């Protein structure tokens, strides 16, 4: 008998996994923070010296938040006063440092409160964006050059997104794109002039009279969208008497027809870029390419180039269309795409040419395209041994497709069956990591022949740490439904005897495209229940879930809040029939698409469930916003899909949960899923007279991610769930 | 054997108390509604008429929700689409029904969404206040003149009150005030430009995608206060030719020199109004007399007929200085003042002479003057047998002043110890309206010899019923606190055995000028915790609480949250002393004021208190408002009380809360104690890791009244107290 770990562990971080966080600069060199100095490194042969001393900047003054070295490694930008806005917004002051004159600069520096800086991909410029305006300096001491005017508060955004793009759309504050020379700044605009505005209250600290309102521009489904418009500016034919002309290129004609968004944005070459155009209906794209005209100076998209991408059963793209992967000449290119049978696959694109070729298939899916070389082309996918929730690397011979060789398969079979990579710059070496089943694993690796140089970080001091703690394992396998096999895992109690009767709970997510059964190795809160409290903490995945094919992943379209509610109940009668699991207590709990399901089951009146816990949960699909609603949903009218909508919300299903205990969670200055969502789901309840547990936490969004309220979240939680187990 | 009192019962209102409400027309007659029908009664010989029946308006088209007839009888005003407000204030239309006609009034109607109407005193002309404008109608069917012009919502008020003024002041929506002739119309005006508003989100139905923000003008602790002006209109001199002339009645010198208030307006003859103002430091009243003059058509307050009282000990008044009783001349009147020793009694006033007299002297206090002749005062006071919580009618013979006659006593001492009255014009006859501690009767007499005339109500069917059910018994006593008398209730469980042990639950609100010990009967949540649940539930009224001298009232001047907490406290502790009351299991719950109390009761760290419930809570003086926060607790500023501002926080005592088993309830529309309060509260719960029990009521304000929320809260509250003493 040894310790078990403890609720504290998970909240307090006792045992802490190991990355090795590395910053590529060319094709055989990357930077990597030790202890505190950032050390280069020569991927070839692992020698190693001092870029930085950790002492560097012991008399700056500031609390220094983050780093960027310039390309060139000739500056440093240092990222302090940060303050955070939405999941990828932020603003901070920044300050740049010389480093060949060891100096700080200090002639016409970066304003504070900047809303996102960066580094040219070659040499030293820089494009920052202030008060939604674009800034450009070509030297870091010279006078910025004013690019836009148009910038406004909450109405006109240049080089940044608005809310909706930034969650939904780029997982992106940032709006900029450099050609790879670094001749070109491209970017987008955003008008949210008739966008309505989500208002709430933010309470601030004690000394805070009278609370403030937060207004944010947010589109919810079938209100006015934000406008879109993109542009490109010539860096090298900028000047500080004339003001700058930036060329805008416009959306494709079967675009300019209705409501459109601006999905993707890939430079093919220093010439030439793609652009990806949506419909406000998600189910029609289309792939533009441009040159620019030397003598013109202006952008041409010629139609002949036009490649369109479409979905009958569904939307374009797991979350949008697939980015490009060109070739050196910019003439042709790669990209992941539904095929004949519903399965993602990598397809070979040339550029004037209609159609195209596709390079792999089979009953499994590619995840990403990694790398290209003039010889192979690199990509993550789910193939060996017929495990969706697996993931390895593999390589494809350009000149013959049938020469498919895996790169990371064999090479720790036990431990490592999840890996994702990082690639040089022309692909000579890459860092592989995988995550799990076992403890992380980064190693580096030589594109020449595939061999294995050196071990990065092996995560040696968690094992021995972890050693002395009652573990839980992890089991992953498949249920049939329908004749289909779906995935589960089960976190599994330290000492588990398959002859006892353990309860359960259900973790649960199940929105489109997700996948909460894989072979990652997590420290959580599943990890604490099961080896402090013994419970089996179990995670299915129904229909609607990803990496299995369109078959599985629209089944649920239009028709959200059905299939993947249904098939969690299938899950669980499966799992109470299991000789191990006490079919008396079976719990359930979800955190945002995790924390409608989990309401929606509740109300469901299956009678399988004692208990369940919903955290930030969307209630009516007419709360949430129109990007991703409308994806897999349509516009809630009479002529589209409004009956559906007015079927799938928690609050018609309030008399069933008189049968069970139920526990709701809310954030009040929660911007994504707005507290409304839950405020009309308790009203519900007591309109009809159910009673209920609710807990809200002031000032916490949706992450509920400060350090004293996740505590108190988690803590309250096991409470619940422990008594609701009869566990003293 | 028999059932007990349950939570149902409570909830569904099973055993209902019968009422006598009736409204006095005449010296000789009153108006009462009987099945429906209003009818006109006969009070010596106790005949009735109808005066207008049931089945008339049964072709109407809207439900009726009030009614109120011409002083002179041949009008009646129906009440429809009415929507409340705040605690007074709401909107209506409104119907006028000529009854010499037999048909309603078609044209120049009172328009929708109107704010107030009165009839005058005498006669049927009308004014009502309509988007914040006056208008007066002569005659019903006629067009009305147009009063003021300057109304504008949220900013500019004539004839009604804002927020401060109707929750705080005068307990009213109107600011409108009839001469008793009905040739005057004397009105306020508040000028809220400079107020800042509190906003708050309000959800509504399910069906609304946005939610809506509320903005209320509320004035908080230490912010800019509205402004006020007085004017009175001859109501006899408008004309169609020229706009109305008010006359202005400026605040006296001593007022003007800095933030002021008016808190009374009381006609004292036809060509007579007394005012009342109040300095923002609630130390310091002054009253007004004011003439007017036959030839200039304007007022006079001449200033030596101004009446000063002070305070040093406390705040002037109860809540405000108290109304002024005239005779019928008008030269003289009767004045409820604080005297020598600290006790409210009657005073005598002489118009052109500097001070009064006192009437009444001793050791209690009066509650009300009542009703005035020649011969007589009739007040009501605590007198009797020494309780202040007992309640009285009594007869002064204004000609000796020691010939004091108690006209309630003896009565019926057994089942009658609480009273109020209502009493006729010229006093000629009144009714007795009995609270407890038996059932409640209604009786009415003759003034002239004090003659019972008739039972008009005495609740014998409710006390069949009564027969039927466990109910539980009052005890009413008092405790000795550092060798002085506090009294105290208690809601004993039948079949009470003082041998045995009984949970007890210390049911507090402590508020200045509060009492929570009386005679009175009551059917509540109490009445279930005793019959059902065998709960002891107790009540304490120590420092700070009223109808007991200033000495008791004034002990918590300028520092609110100090001695009204200690001696519920101290109270609770002499309470498990005694040999019944089991000190393992000892409860707190509040509501308000009383939400406020329990919370710095658990958190003082006293280990007397295993749990508690605060619902709507106060947590710091600065979030409520400037009337009330500041007539106890001064201005939150250096120079003068912020220190015990800062001091009094429930959020400083969060620590503490560790102890204890807490559950905080708010409603999220609470446009009094602004939700804000609690989610302050709940903050520092979780800044220090404080685990504790929580729920929000959505769309509900203070009262959280609405049908099925009221059901709620007191569902949810039984549960936490239930397990909290370990009672299935
Ligand atoms: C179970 S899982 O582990 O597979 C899992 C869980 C959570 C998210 C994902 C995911 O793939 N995200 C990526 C995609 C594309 C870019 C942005 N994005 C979103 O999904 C953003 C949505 N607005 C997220 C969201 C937030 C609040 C309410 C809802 Cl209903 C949805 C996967
Ligand atoms: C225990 S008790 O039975 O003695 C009891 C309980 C509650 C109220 C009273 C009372 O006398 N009310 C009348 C007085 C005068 C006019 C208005 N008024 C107020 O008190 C208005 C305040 N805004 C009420 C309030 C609301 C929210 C928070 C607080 Cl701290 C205070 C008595
Ligand atoms: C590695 O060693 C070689 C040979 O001495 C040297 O030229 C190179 O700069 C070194 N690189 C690093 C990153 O230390
Ligand atoms: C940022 O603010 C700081 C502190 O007020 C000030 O020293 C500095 O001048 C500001 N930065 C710039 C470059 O304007
Ligand atoms: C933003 O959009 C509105 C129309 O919704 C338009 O009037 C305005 O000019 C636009 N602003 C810019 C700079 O495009
Ligand atoms: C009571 O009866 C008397 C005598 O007939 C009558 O004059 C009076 O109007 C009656 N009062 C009422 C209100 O019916
Ligand atoms: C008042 O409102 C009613 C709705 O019941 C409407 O029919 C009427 O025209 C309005 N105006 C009047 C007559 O005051
Ligand atoms: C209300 O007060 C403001 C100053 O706060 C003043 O300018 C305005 O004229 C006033 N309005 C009236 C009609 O009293
Ligand atoms: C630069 O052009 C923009 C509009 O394109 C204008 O707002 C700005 O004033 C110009 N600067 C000057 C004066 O050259
Ligand atoms: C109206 O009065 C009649 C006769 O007195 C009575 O029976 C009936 O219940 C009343 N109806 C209503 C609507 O109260």
């Amino acid at each position: 008998s040894r310790k078990t770990y403890t609720l504290t562990d998970y909240l307090k971080n006792t045992y802490r996994l190991k990355l090795y966080s590395l910053r590529w600069i060319s094709d055989h060199e990357y930077l990597y923070k030790q202890e505190n100095n950032i050390l280069v490194f020569n991927a070839e042969y692992g020698n190693s010296s001092v870029f930085l001393e950790n002492s560097t900047f012991d008399e700056f003054g500031h609390s220094i938040n983050d780093y960027s070295i310039s390309p060139d490694g000739q500056f440093i930008l240092l990222e302090y006063n940060y303050v955070k806005q939405w999941r990828h917004s932020y603003t901070a002051s920044y300050d740049i440092y010389d480093l060949n004159k060891r100096q700080l600069i200090t002639e016409e520096r970066i304003p504070n409160n900047t809303q996102w800086v960066t580094w040219s991909p070659v040499g030293h410029k820089l494009a920052y964006v202030w008060n939604n305006d674009i800034y450009v300096k070509i030297e870091p001491n010279l006078p910025s050059y004013r690019i836009t005017w148009t910038g406004k508060e909450d109405i006109i955004y240049n080089g940044i997104t608005d809310w909706v793009y930034e969650e939904e759309v780029f997982s992106a504050y940032s709006a900029l794109w450099w050609s790879p020379n670094g001749t070109f700044l491209a970017y987008a605009q955003f008008n949210d002039t008739e966008v309505p505005l989500i208002e709430y209250s933010f309470y601030s600290d004690e000394s805070l009279q009278y609370p403030k309102t937060v207004r944010v521009p947010y589109p919810k489904a079938g209100a006015v969208n934000p406008t879109v418009k993109f542009f490109v500016v010539n860096t090298d034919s900028l000047s500080s008497v004339t003001n700058a002309t930036s060329i805008q290129i416009t959306a494709p004609a079967s675009m300019l027809i209705g409501d459109h968004y601006l999905c993707d944005v890939t430079w093919a070459t220093q010439e030439r870029i793609s652009l990806q155009w949506l419909r406000r209906i998600q189910n029609y794209s289309v792939m533009d390419i441009c040159d620019y005209d030397e003598s013109s100076g202006r952008w041409n998209c010629l139609v002949a180039r036009q490649h369109i991408e479409m979905s009958t059963t569904g939307w374009v793209g797991r979350f949008r269309p697939s980015e490009p992967h060109f070739t050196l000449d910019g003439n042709s290119f790669y990209k992941i795409i539904s095929n004949e049978e519903g399965y993602r696959h990598i397809c070979y694109f040339q550029i004037d040419k209609k159609d195209c070729t596709f390079i792999t298939k089979g009953t499994w899916e590619v995840i990403g395209i990694e790398a290209l070389t003039s010889d192979y082309l690199y990509y993550i996918s789910n193939e060996y041994k017929g495990m969706p929730g697996g993931r390895n690397l593999y390589k494809i011979q350009l000149s013959d497709y049938t020469k498919v060789t895996c790169l990371s398969c064999e090479l720790n079979p036990e431990r490592c069956q999840y890996y994702s990579v990082s690639f040089s710059k022309e692909a000579k070496y890459y860092q592989l990591r995988c995550s799990g089943p076992g403890l992380p694993l980064y190693t580096l690796h030589s594109s020449v022949n595939d061999k294995g140089l050196r071990v990065l970080e092996d995560n040696s001091a968690l094992d021995k740490m972890l050693q002395n703690v009652q573990m839980p394992s992890k089991k992953l396998d498949f249920i049939i439904l329908n004749e289909t096999k779906f995935w589960y895992q089960m976190i599994l109690p330290p000492h588990f005897d398959k002859s006892k009767k353990y309860p359960l709970l259900l973790d649960v997510y199940a929105g489109p495209c997700s996948q909460k059964a894989d072979t990652v190795f997590r420290l959580n809160w599943a990890t604490y229940l099961a080896s402090t409290e013994n419970i089996i903490v179990a995670s299915f995945d129904g229909r609607g879930s990803g990496y299995q094919g369109d078959k599985i992943m629209h089944a649920i379209n239009r028709r959200l809040g059905t299939f993947e509610v249904e098939d969690q109940i299938e899950a669980a009668r499966q799992f109470s029939k299991m000789g191990f699991v006490d079919n008396k207590r079976i719990a359930i709990w979800g955190w945002s698409y995790g924390g409608y399901v989990t309401s929606m089951v509740l109300g469901s009146g299956s009678g399988v469930f004692k208990c369940g816990i919903a955290v930030a949960p969307v209630s009516r699909w007419e709360y949430y916003d129109s990007v991703y609603t409308e994806r897999y949903m349509g516009l809630p009218t009479p002529e589209d899909n409004l009956d559906h909508y007015r079927n799938s919300t928690v609050m018609s299903r309030a008399e069933n949960f008189k049968q069970v205990e139920y526990l709701l969670i809310h954030g009040t200055a929660d911007d994504n899923v707005h507290f409304q969502q839950s405020a009309q789901i308790s009203k519900a309840l007591v309109d009809v007279g159910v009673d209920f547990q609710a807990m809200w936490y002031t000032d916490e969004d949706h992450g509920i991610a400060s350090s004293t309220a996740h505590q108190h979240i988690y803590t309250h939680m096991s409470h619940f769930i422990k008594q609701c187990f009869s566990l003293p």
